[PDB]
């Protein structure tokens, strides 16, 4: 369900803007707890709203989990030399 996704991206923003960090882990439980595939990720940038809430959170813990779940689409594209050594795309410090 691409237009359930696209809800819980929209959920997920609003946590970014209101700051709720609990909130924003609740919804970071519930995506473990869903599988997703590299199509619906490639789609649905959470990815980018999870590092938003990353670059907001002070907890160790959100950081881990973020890292986390990056290293898991890095594993579902298989193919993280070439991210790790991702050179042929500018990586903006901050994202507007």
């Amino acid at each position: 369900m691409e237009d359930e996704v696209v809800r819980f991206a929209k959920k997920m923003d609003k946590m970014v803007q209101k700051k709720n960090a609990a909130g924003a882990l609740d919804l970071l439980k519930e995506l473990k707890n869903i599988p997703m595939t590299l199509e619906l990720l490639q789609s649905t940038r959470i990815g980018m709203s999870v590092n938003a809430i990353r670059k907001q959170s002070t907890d160790e813990e959100v950081t881990s989990l973020a890292k986390s779940l990056i290293k898991s689409w890095k594993k579902l594209l298989d193919g993280p030399s070439t991210e790790k050594d991702l050179d042929e795309k500018k990586k903006e410090p901050a994202i507007t």
